[PDB]
């Protein structure tokens, strides 16, 4: 569908989030355009799965070890389209537990910005 | 116009922004739907304007005094339009000079999220 742009309210969506580790799990993401890559909360996965440290920057600078890589791939599914989006790999927020749906899955529904 | 999502590619604008305390510069922004408020950089005012402080969210957490708030309206134009987007605040970067139009600027070009 089309999703208009409020300042006042967030582009959200509700989606089926499988992590592989636990059976697949409903949440509200938000939709973000200046996002590389997808982030998920940790409450999705089981305490035992591993994960891998890593780096991205963010408003208030980069962090070192508050958001984790998974080691498999992430699948997806929005209401809409009926498959499922397959990330290879996406980011893990340890702390706040924020989804945040990023470019990379924007892209594998061909999703697009339009500025008329 | 159409703009395609791309984890590998920004998605960027090139923008006039007249914050009213110097002569108008274009610059380039990122389009980020994930943005409550558009951010300027502080390279674009005087050196003499005043700001004010306040709180801005963020990936690792939230920053006090690396976002200031403008005192005056900052207007802002795009190539394929001559009305000036008028915004009546928005966030300022002191550091890290990010240029980021966020929805308070979407709202008013009439952008939209389009997921097929
Ligand atoms: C410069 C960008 C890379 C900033 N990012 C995306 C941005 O949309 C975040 C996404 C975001 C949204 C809410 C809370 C935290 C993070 N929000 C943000 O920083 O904007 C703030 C300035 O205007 C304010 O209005 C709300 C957001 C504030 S980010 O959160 O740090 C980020 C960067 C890389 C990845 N892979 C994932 C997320």
């Amino acid at each position: 569908p089309v999703i208009p742009l409020d300042p006042a309210r967030r582009p959200v969506i509700k989606a089926q989030v499988d992590t592989q580790t636990s059976h697949p799990k409903t949440i509200e993401a938000l939709l973000d355009t200046g996002a590389d890559m997808t982030v998920i909360p940790i409450a999705l996965f089981s305490s035992n799965t591993p994960l891998k440290n890593t780096s991205v920057l963010g408003a208030g600078g980069q962090t070192q070890d508050h958001f984790k890589l998974t080691s498999l791939p992430v699948l997806i599914r929005l209401p809409f389209r009926t498959t499922p989006i397959v990330l290879t790999s996406c980011l893990v927020d340890t702390k706040n537990n924020w989804a945040i749906i990023g470019r990379d899955a924007l892209q594998q529904c061909q999703g697009v910005l339009y500025l008329p």
